[PDB]
């Protein structure tokens, strides 16, 4: 289980 | 699939994609479990994005691509509650992720006739999100060794299919599709 | 197919389709093995073909064609070294021999090294020959239980694929393609 | 193996 993050 | 009619479903789903009508082709046959329809659309967008991976992962490597990237304004990280990884690093968990889901029988009832879990259309959801992402890397980071391998029809095609595939019944939001707004507009 | 590139091979043919330019999606790509993509190309029309017919087969019975038609003006026979037998007769007789040949690894080797026999086009062209005579069954014979399954644009589609492949590479003559050459041009 | 015969 993989809690995905994004950033700008 | 054992010559079942959710093998049927599958073969039904890709070839009316030859009449190139995107939007039609993608939609809910009549008195179809809806469930059933995105199961066998989900898993089969993993084979294609996982073969579609496949075939530039000599180009995709921990020199390449230090980070995961989907051009320079988007970056993705994992975490178990910020472990860095490269792109091939963090696209294995993921892919690895999404498989193990798809190997789930409380998930994907490898038996048609039990019924596909209360959430079901949650974790289609969170596994098409997910494989949103390398097709935004794929195309950000490494669409010159697609062009000279000529899977570019091949990359473009599938991931029109998806595209609409998960509009039509609200599998991703708005937010994760932004690295590649600009490519999907132009449909 | 192992994760191999011919199963790719399967997923790019399926996905190229996508653009609904079917001249275009069923050429060699470049550098490929001609055997290898009319290989995969043949296996997938004969999966297609027989969930296809596996649609309405509670309709092709013995007694509603008792004979193997392709409307009134064409009709069938197999024969040993004159055995009318009934449409659901002689399709499985068809079928049957096909699935035999796509199993025998002499001639469909399931090892990706193998190169395929010297006379693989002859094998390929008399299956496909043979492939077509149920698409024709089909259409002259129970295109109201398409229509009711919805399962028209499936049959079209696929149909439309399976001819514009066949005359790219030559395996199927003018004749057989006359219980249907109507609907042919038509597209 | 069968010998596939149509007419018309
Ligand atoms: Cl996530
Ligand atoms: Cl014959
Ligand atoms: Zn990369
Ligand atoms: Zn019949």
């Amino acid at each position: 289980f993989l809690f995905g993050s994004r950033s700008s």
